[PDB]
């Protein structure tokens, strides 16, 4: 659409008010011209065809309940774009300012969200297991990072390479939740999962075993579901990443923490410069070590913590 840029206001899934960037041309559309080639949000109207209709509203105010998910998918996609640009100097997911598109109200009672190779898609949830998925900044940012991986390492979605792809997405979605300072934690999906139970989440990076995912290599899943357990075995890498950042003793191995910023710089470098589509856990470790080396020197503590953290989850 061509029109005038403006700012509208609305309420998100969790009930919070925020300003969002819109475009005006007869209607007000969810089109943010302030970032790269644009961020655009669409209404899939409970159907599965995509992307749907570019979101149009009459008065630039989005307080209807049907508006909630669109407001947060649009806003959180801007936040994530900002994180990548400010923090890693990367312009959008392809590094060349590609437009970011998302569709909400996808299907009926759909308990999930995903990057389909061209855009983001969010279900509204069934209302018990989940509420609309774009209400979680870690979810939004996890999905957008899958685009970043696709344009860089290109990790195939299965087995170890697939579990690394998923860990990458949880690590950067969590870094993004800390960047925006939206009550950050090391859990995944907490703000939109089981609205009936407090305190739980979909996955835990600080203690994956809490929900039953492995926290050591010896406990990895070797079967076939979930594409070879891409959502299960990501817990081994997630734990390594939490240890690099925060430190701790795990299985008797002690890791001194070096903090989030450095964790994000090391992983972004590994991703963009050293991983390949078929990299496995052991290659991820060489990559991460090479990255910290590049950045801080071979006798750095940074390097030392990255080694300890992988030794603690059993990755050699
Ligand atoms: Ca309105
Ligand atoms: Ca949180
Ligand atoms: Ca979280
Ligand atoms: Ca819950
Ligand atoms: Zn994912």
């Amino acid at each position: 659409i061509t029109g005038t840029s403006t700012v509208g206001v609305g309420r998100g899934v969790l009930g919070d008010q925020k300003n969002i960037n819109t475009t005006y041309s007869t209607y007000y559309y969810l089109q943010d011209n302030t970032r790269g080639d644009g961020i655009f949000t669409y209404d899939a109207k409970y159907r599965t065809t995509l992307p749907g209709s570019l979101w149009a509203d009459a008065d630039n105010q989005f307080f209807a309940s049907y508006d909630a998910p669109a407001v947060d998918a649009h806003y959180y996609a801007g936040v994530t774009y900002d994180y990548y640009k400010n923090v890693h100097n990367r312009l959008s997911y392809d590094g060349n300012n590609a437009a970011i598109r998302s569709s909400v109200h996808y299907s009926q009672g759909y308990n999930n969200a995903f990057w389909n190779g061209s855009e983001m898609v969010y279900g509204d949830g069934d209302g018990q297991t989940f509420i609309p998925l774009s209400g979680g900044i870690d979810v939004v940012a996890h999905e957008l990072t899958h685009a970043v991986t696709d344009y860089t390492a290109g990790l195939i979605y299965q087995n170890e390479s697939g579990a690394i792809n998923e860990a990458i997405s949880d690590i950067f979605g969590t870094l993004v939740e800390f960047y925006a300072n939206k009550n950050p934690d090391w859990e995944i999906g907490e703000d939109v999962y089981t609205p009936g139970i407090s305190g739980d989440s979909l996955r835990s990076m600080s203690d994956p075993a809490k929900y039953g995912d492995p926290d050591h290599y010896s406990k990895r899943y070797t079967g076939t579901q979930d594409n070879g357990g891409v959502h299960i075995n990501s817990g081994i890498i997630n734990k390594a990443a939490y240890l690099i950042s925060q430190g701790g003793t795990h299985y008797g191995v002690s890791v001194v923490g070096i903090g989030r910023d450095k964790l994000g710089k090391i992983f972004y470098r590994a991703l963009t410069q050293y991983l390949t589509p078929t990299s496995n856990f052991s290659q991820l470790r060489a990559a991460a070590v090479q990255s910290a080396t590049d950045l801080y020197g071979s006798t750095s503590q940074e390097v030392a913590s990255v080694k300890q953290a992988f030794d603690a989850v059993g990755v050699k």
